[PDB]
């Protein structure tokens, strides 16, 4: 199941999230995407910041090598870091990308987040570069063939609105991918998006790692909430399948990371079921503001 993009590319609505903390093998990025490509996962999310793009281009390369995929069939993001805004910077730093990934072209190459750093992972220091120029040398890699569809993430509306408006724009950003689920659901943002046939696709839809550098350990557990586990009892389902089912119905592309056998394969019966009318009201009653990562701690 797929939505159809801007630019006439597809994008399958349900994603892998890739990102694992450091003290986490690099072995376990190829074994899960394997298991998440043999569970049913076409679309997969990684960046230059998390380390993995080695592994978890083998495990695509091996599974297109057993004849269990077609590379035309894998949605592959990659992402552009910070260090990296100058515009030429951006061509090199996708070209790293796709030899470390030892792919011939991304699917879709993002610019990370608005925030520019010293060119050189986080020195320690920032850098005003134009996010507009940054843009303009996205954009040749799509001319080129490298990043099949460009996009953003981390961006509110004011800075989309900064493409969106840019003189002399080719493209427009194919999505925006931000922290979006039931406590924090940008429904205003969403509908700018959707104005302007934008995908918003959805980081953090499960609430997150709760990793300890970014999460505050008395902050609420998403997939504690009374509402989402009351939905999760009604549907026979689990309360992480009624937060993924949310952002499918409500238009938006969804990330799931897990790093877990039965939970990689559980995410997928997000297309089993339906949630109502009334069922996806009572979610969108949850939006609270909750932050669970913050650029500015990092
Ligand atoms: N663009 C950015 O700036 C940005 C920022 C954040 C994230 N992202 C992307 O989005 C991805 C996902 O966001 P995230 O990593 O914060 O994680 P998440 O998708 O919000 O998942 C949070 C946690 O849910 C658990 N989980 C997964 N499926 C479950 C299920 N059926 N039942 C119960 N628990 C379940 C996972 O633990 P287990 O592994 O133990 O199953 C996981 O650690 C990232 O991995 C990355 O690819 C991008
Ligand atoms: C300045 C700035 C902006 C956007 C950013 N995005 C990420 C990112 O992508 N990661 C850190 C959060 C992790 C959350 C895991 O639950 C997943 C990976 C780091 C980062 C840093």
């Amino acid at each position: 199941q797929c939505v159809k993009l801007n630019d006439g590319h597809f994008m399958p609505v349900l994603g892998f999230g890739t990102y694992a903390p450091p003290e986490v093998p690099r072995s376990k990025a190829l074994e899960v995407t394997k298991l998440a490509i043999e569970a049913g996962f076409r679309h997969i999310d990684s960046a230059h910041l998390y380390n993995n793009e080695e592994q978890v281009g083998l495990a695509i390369r091996s599974k297109i090598a057993d004849g269990s995929v077609k590379r035309e069939d894998i949605f592959y993001t990659s992402k552009l870091w910070s260090t990296f805004h100058r515009p030429e910077l951006v061509r090199p730093a996708l070209e790293n990308s796709l030899k470390k990934a030892q792919l011939d072209y991304v699917d879709l190459y993002l610019i990370h987040s608005p925030m520019s750093l010293k060119p050189g992972l986080s020195p320690t220091i920032f850098d005003i570069v134009d996010l507009c120029t940054t843009w303009e040398a996205m954009e040749k890699c799509k001319d080129a063939g490298l990043a099949k569809s460009i996009g953003v993430s981390n961006f509110n509306r004011r800075q989309l609105e900064m493409i969106l408006n840019k003189p002399g724009l080719k493209y427009k950003p194919v999505c925006n991918q931000v922290e979006c689920h039931p406590y924090f659901n940008r429904s205003k943002l969403l509908d700018f998006c959707k104005s302007k046939d934008i995908v918003l696709v959805a980081y953090s839809a499960l609430g997150s790692q709760r990793d300890k550098r970014w999460v505050d350990p008395n902050s609420p557990v998403l997939l504690e909430d009374p509402v989402l586990c009351a939905l999760a009892k009604k549907h026979k389902r689990t309360p992480a399948l009624i937060a993924l089912r949310y952002q499918l119905q409500r238009g938006v592309v969804v990330l799931a990371k897990s790093y877990n056998e039965q939970r990689i394969r559980q995410n997928v019966q997000v297309f089993e079921f339906q949630l109502t009318a009334e069922d996806m009201k009572a979610i969108d009653g949850l939006d609270r503001n909750l932050h669970y990562f913050n650029s500015d701690s990092f």
